[PDB]
């Protein structure tokens, strides 16, 4: 499924992911696409900071959802 990741620079990128993917995997995908190191990535959805070892499904992230990416 497609999701959106809205960064603080004005850029929103798209990713192809599965709800069973871990947050760590998603951060690795963001690194692949945009070059941002995972340890700098703070991901937020529905007021919650996302934890590396959990999955997208754990946070009820569905198709066409938007995550917020803030850099540490």
């Amino acid at each position: 499924m497609q999701i959106f990741v809205k960064t603080l620079t004005g850029k929103t990128i798209t990713l192809e992911v599965e709800p069973s993917d871990t947050i760590e995997n998603v951060k690795a995908k963001i690194q692949d696409k945009e070059g941002i190191p995972p340890d700098q990535q703070r991901l937020i959805f529905a007021g919650k900071q996302l934890e590396d070892g959990r999955t997208l499904s754990d946070y009820n992230i569905q198709k066409e959802s938007t995550l917020h990416l803030v850099l540490r």
